Order: C-alpha cells, then structure tokens, then sequence
RNA sequence: ACUGAAACUGUAGUAGAACCAAUCGGGGUCGUCAAUA
C-alpha cells in the first residue's frame, strides 16, 4: 500500500543542533546523527550518492497558507478537517529527507479565518 | 446606294459573435549487484 514516512518520535534535544559536527558515531542520548553523512577519514563524504544542503528551515519555525474548497461533501470535508485537527504529536511529514527525519510539521487551522 | 451616337456593373454592407491554454503531479528517496566453491 502507500509508503508513509512514520515521524521519527522522540528524537533528543540538541539532535538537529550545529548539524555540520560529525556527531554520527556517537549514540548522543541514544541516538546516532542519522541525518548527516558520516565523515570517511576525518574528510566530507561529499561523494554523489549524497546531496549537500547550504540550510534549512529552522524547527518551530511557523507558515499560515489557505485552503479553498469548493463543493466538499461533508465526508469529503470532514476526512480534510480530520487531517488539520489531529489530535497532539501527530505530526504531519513534508518535503525532502523525510527518511532522516525532515519535514515533520503540526498542521492547525485557524478558525478565524475560515 | 455608306459602321449610329452617348452610357463606370455600379450603389449600401466591420469576417464577425461566443469560447480561461487549461486539467493532474511533495524535487523525491535504500539494498541491491555479480555466481559459484
């Protein structure tokens, strides 16, 4: 069925922190800095199996966007509104690396402006 | 067993009215490959 990325749960304070640091070969509160290329040699691993990324959207950072809806069944509204009101920690995944564990977001609606 | 002459195929008339270059799509992500000894 359909490939879902689970929300890596869990994940220490500090773990997305100075990403460019080798922590990979330390399990630093029990987990390895699975999201970085290990250094070979005490050099990058820059090799192209890999990209390479300049930044990244920082954690807790905030984005408002719109949905407009037309003719929405109230199964069919429901099933969206369900999406955009889980209920806390569930989170949902979005963009790139999702395997490392990039892209988990918390969707809530604003229901002033709906 | 005396050529007729003279006479604009012209005048009026918008190739135009209606019609969305548009519908769907996360710049994304893991284990394969080779066959013998």
């Amino acid at each position: 069925g359909r490939k879902v990325y689970p929300h890596h749960k869990g994940l220490p304070n500090g773990y997305w922190s100075n990403p460019t640091e080798d922590r990979s070969q330390q399990a630093i509160q029990g987990h390895y800095q699975e999201y970085r290329r290990p250094k070979k040699d005490g050099l990058e691993q820059r090799d192209d199996q890999n990209r390479s990324v300049k930044g990244w959207v920082k954690p807790l950072t905030e984005f408002t966007f719109e949905i407009d809806v037309t003719n929405l069944s109230e199964v069919e509204l429901g099933a969206l509104l369900w999406l955009l009101t889980l209920p806390d920690l569930h989170f949902h995944r979005l963009g790139g690396g999702k395997p490392l564990g990039f892209g988990s977001v918390r969707l809530d609606i604003d229901p002033d402006k709906t």
